[PDB]
Protein backbone atom coordinates (compact mmCIF):
# COMPACT_ATOMS: atom_id res chain seq x y z
CA UNK A 1 0.00 0.00 0.00
CA UNK A 2 1.10 3.62 0.32
CA UNK A 3 1.40 5.89 3.46
CA UNK A 4 -0.19 9.04 4.56
CA UNK A 5 -0.25 11.62 7.26
CA UNK A 6 -2.81 14.62 7.72
CA UNK A 7 -1.09 18.18 8.48
CA UNK A 8 -4.58 20.50 8.48
CA UNK A 9 -2.34 21.91 11.62
CA UNK A 10 0.40 24.11 10.88
CA UNK A 11 2.64 26.12 13.45
CA UNK A 12 6.18 27.30 12.52
CA UNK A 13 8.65 30.11 12.17
CA UNK A 14 9.42 31.68 8.66
CA UNK A 15 13.22 30.09 9.08
CA UNK A 16 11.57 26.70 9.07
CA UNK A 17 9.19 27.02 5.99
CA UNK A 18 12.03 29.08 3.90
CA UNK A 19 13.58 25.47 4.44
CA UNK A 20 11.35 22.47 3.40
CA UNK A 21 10.56 24.96 0.80
CA UNK A 22 14.21 25.49 -0.79
CA UNK A 23 14.80 21.79 0.16
CA UNK A 24 11.63 20.23 -1.70
CA UNK A 25 12.66 22.61 -4.30
CA UNK A 26 16.32 22.31 -4.05
CA UNK A 27 18.23 21.00 -7.40
CA UNK A 28 20.86 19.94 -5.11
CA UNK A 29 22.68 19.00 -2.08
CA UNK A 30 24.34 21.95 -1.73
CA UNK A 31 21.21 24.42 -2.15
CA UNK A 32 19.47 21.73 0.80
CA UNK A 33 22.35 21.99 3.03
CA UNK A 34 23.22 25.44 2.05
CA UNK A 35 27.18 25.40 1.11
CA UNK A 36 29.59 25.31 -1.56
CA UNK A 37 30.02 22.14 -3.48
CA UNK A 38 33.74 22.99 -2.78
CA UNK A 39 33.32 22.58 1.31
CA UNK A 40 35.07 20.15 3.66
CA UNK A 41 33.62 17.34 5.45
CA UNK A 42 33.43 19.52 8.30
CA UNK A 43 31.41 22.34 6.86
CA UNK A 44 28.93 20.16 4.97
CA UNK A 45 28.63 18.74 8.86
CA UNK A 46 28.13 22.19 10.06
CA UNK A 47 25.08 23.15 7.76
CA UNK A 48 23.30 19.47 7.72
CA UNK A 49 23.63 20.10 11.78
CA UNK A 50 22.21 23.47 12.04
CA UNK A 51 19.67 22.85 9.88
CA UNK A 52 18.65 19.22 11.06
CA UNK A 53 18.10 21.16 14.40
CA UNK A 54 15.69 23.17 12.60
CA UNK A 55 13.94 20.76 10.77
CA UNK A 56 14.08 18.70 13.32
CA UNK A 57 10.84 16.65 14.21
CA UNK A 58 11.34 17.97 17.98
CA UNK A 59 11.30 21.36 16.91
CA UNK A 60 9.92 21.80 13.39
CA UNK A 61 5.93 20.29 14.05
CA UNK A 62 5.56 21.19 10.41
CA UNK A 63 3.39 19.06 8.17
CA UNK A 64 6.80 18.97 5.84
CA UNK A 65 9.56 19.21 8.38
CA UNK A 66 9.83 15.60 8.35
CA UNK A 67 10.52 15.49 4.50
CA UNK A 68 12.91 18.23 4.80
CA UNK A 69 15.18 16.36 7.66
CA UNK A 70 14.81 13.57 5.21
CA UNK A 71 16.44 15.29 2.29
CA UNK A 72 19.08 16.76 4.27
CA UNK A 73 20.37 13.25 5.25
CA UNK A 74 20.29 12.00 1.33
CA UNK A 75 22.45 15.30 0.73
CA UNK A 76 25.08 15.26 3.14
CA UNK A 77 25.51 11.85 3.39
CA UNK A 78 25.93 12.04 -0.23
CA UNK A 79 28.10 14.90 -0.78
CA UNK A 80 30.72 13.60 2.35
CA UNK A 81 30.82 10.19 -0.07
CA UNK A 82 32.32 12.30 -2.59
CA UNK A 83 34.41 14.58 -0.33
CA UNK A 84 36.74 11.72 -0.11
CA UNK A 85 39.38 12.48 -2.70
CA UNK A 86 41.56 9.76 -2.96
CA UNK A 87 40.06 5.98 -2.63
CA UNK A 88 41.41 5.05 1.16
CA UNK A 89 40.03 1.51 1.06
CA UNK A 90 39.81 -0.48 -2.03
Amino acid sequence: GSSGSSGSSASFTKEQADAIRRIRNSKDSWDMLGVKPGASRDEVNKAYRKLAVLLHPDKCVAPGSEDAFKAVVNARTALLKNIKSGPSSG
